């Protein structure tokens, strides 16, 4: 990709190493496809330069239809890192602008999606550490992807919290608490609690209720994710199967 074909729009925010930038990249076809453009600081260490382009490496390793997209590296000073962007946005703002005519079908389909990425994910015992719907881009109605745009108590586990334990078994439990943001339509898990008092709340076996829409079946899927017992909270690969019944089931009743 050169560099040419990439113009830079706005500043989206700051990344770790240097400021992140929409952009629009127009690739051969002439189709211009929004970008995030990851830059780095040029004054910073080898090691941090190695870290900023390590993303690229591995990014480019990633083709799952539920987890975003590299488009390419621009690798020669300012090194640019250009990842796909969509119309519509992160999900967390796609569903507060869409609650008045999304249907709860398509609510278990974003999350089974999800399901299936973190699934890949945990095949090769890799741990995302920060799954909430922020993470989450739109691409269509009918299709979203898992990222890694950027503690958040409120999504983690108890011993995450406790003990900065971060496993499989603990990205489920975040996995559940992000179920339960796209059951809600965007609200934020624990709004009515400070980060302090989540951890008392968990240990006394209080959990977050029932999102009104969301169906009993699903619900108790959630429960079984947020088991204080690590062991007790199913893999990604099972809760997959579970998730497609719900889906099935949801599907037969509309
Ligand atoms: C070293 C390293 C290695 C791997 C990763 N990594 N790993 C994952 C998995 C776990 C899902 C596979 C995802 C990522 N990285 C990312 O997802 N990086 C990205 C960062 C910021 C972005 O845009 C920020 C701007 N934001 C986008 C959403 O809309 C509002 C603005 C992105 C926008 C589109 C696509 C990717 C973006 C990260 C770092």
């Amino acid at each position: 990709i050169a560099r040419e074909d990439v113009v830079l729009n706005r500043i989206l925010g700051e990344g770790f190493f240097g400021e992140v930038y929409e952009g629009v990249y127009t690739n051969h076809k002439g189709e211009k496809i929004n970008v995030a453009v990851k830059t780095c600081k040029k004054d910073c260490t080898l090691d941090n330069k190695e870290k900023f382009m390590s993303e690229a490496v591995i990014m480019k390793n990633l083709d799952h239809p539920h987890i975003v997209k590299l488009i390419g590296i621009i690798e020669e000073e300012p090194t640019w890192i250009i990842m796909e962007l969509y119309p519509y946005g992160e999900l967390g703002h796609y569903l507060e602008r869409n609650k008045n005519s999304l249907k709860v079908l398509t609510l278990v389909l974003y999350s089974l999606q999800i399901c299936k990425a973190m699934a890949y994910l945990e095949s090769i015992n890799c741990v995302h550490r920060d799954i909430a719907v922020r993470n989450i881009l739109v691409a269509s109605p009918e299709c979203v992807k898992l990222g890694d745009f950027g503690l958040p108590i409120k999504w983690m586990s108890p011993e995450s919290i406790n003990f900065r334990r971060f496993t499989t078994a603990s990205d489920v439990w975040m996995f559940a608490v992000c179920m339960w943001e796209i059951l809600s339509f965007g609200k934020q898990p624990f709004f009515w609690l400070e980060n302090k008092d989540v951890i008392g709340v968990l240990e006394k076996g209080d959990r977050l209720p029932k999102p009104d829409l969301c169906p009993p079946v699903l619900y108790t899927l959630m429960t079984r994710c947020w088991d204080y017992d690590p062991s007790d909270r199913p893999r990604f690969t099972e809760l997959v199967c579970s998730l497609s019944d719900v889906y099935q089931m949801e599907k037969d009743i509309a």
